[PDB]
């Protein structure tokens, strides 16, 4: 077939992904799936601002789409590509936007 371009790839790459390619950054607090991708709702911290994202939506602050939900993983389309992303911080909500020595 000519007139209908797939091109799946050639083999699963994502089967040896354990590595979490696209950035890692972020917390993603964590989402609200909703029926899967026909919804879902991405509870997502950026420096501790929580949002509501989804599938067809991207992380806040930067431009990681969220091509897949997952509790606090996202499939996220970044950079050209579309990798597997599970921004996970908590160093995130433990800050007041001060760098410094002694904040407190």
């Amino acid at each position: 077939g000519s007139h209908m371009l797939e091109m799946a790839g050639a083999l699963d790459a994502s089967q040896m992904s354990n590595l979490p390619p696209s950035t890692l950054n972020l917390s993603l607090t964590g989402v609200m799936a909703g029926d899967d991708d026909s919804r879902s709702i991405a509870i997502i911290s950026k420096d501790n601002e929580q949002f509501s994202r989804g599938v067809n939506e991207e992380v806040p602050g930067y431009n990681a789409k969220i091509v897949s939900i997952r509790p606090d993983r996202v499939v996220l389309q970044y950079q050209g590509r579309y990798e597997v992303l599970g921004l996970y911080s908590q160093e995130d909500s433990g800050s007041d936007g001060v760098p410094g020595a002694q904040v407190r």
